[PDB]
């Protein structure tokens, strides 16, 4: 149907916007602390701590399959990145501090992305 096509074009355009959002958030992580999954070979206890691991590569896989239906879903995954790190790592660590800085800078980007998603529909 043409209605199903139109819904698919909206999903595609959301995907475009989320791709740009993801690039902008990831530039706020120049150390690349959040680029890839935590390795269970190198942190064998991780899944005892963290139930839903998340990272930028994993988000990019989901995005490219048009797997985010709305901004809320994409924000959920970005928040997992930050929140998982802040739980596993102590306040005095480069990892924790990197996550605080990512959260603060990412807030800026997400605030305007919400306006754009509401505005364009």
């Amino acid at each position: 149907s043409m209605e199903q096509v139109a819904m698919e074009l909206r999903l595609t355009e959301l995907t475009r916007l989320l791709r740009s959002v993801l690039d902008q958030l990831q530039d706020k992580d120049p150390a690349r602390i959040f680029a890839q999954p935590v390795s269970l070979k190198e942190v064998p206890d991780y899944l005892d701590h963290i139930k839903h691991p998340m990272d930028f590569a994993t988000m990019r896989k989901r995005l490219e399959a048009q797997g985010y239906k709305n901004l809320h879903e994409f924000e959920e995954d970005f928040d997992l990145i930050i929140d998982n790190c802040m739980k596993y790592n102590a306040r005095d660590t480069v990892f924790y501090r990197a996550a605080v800085r990512l959260r603060d800078q990412g807030g800026v980007v997400l605030r305007q992305a919400r306006r754009e998603v509401d505005s364009i529909g």
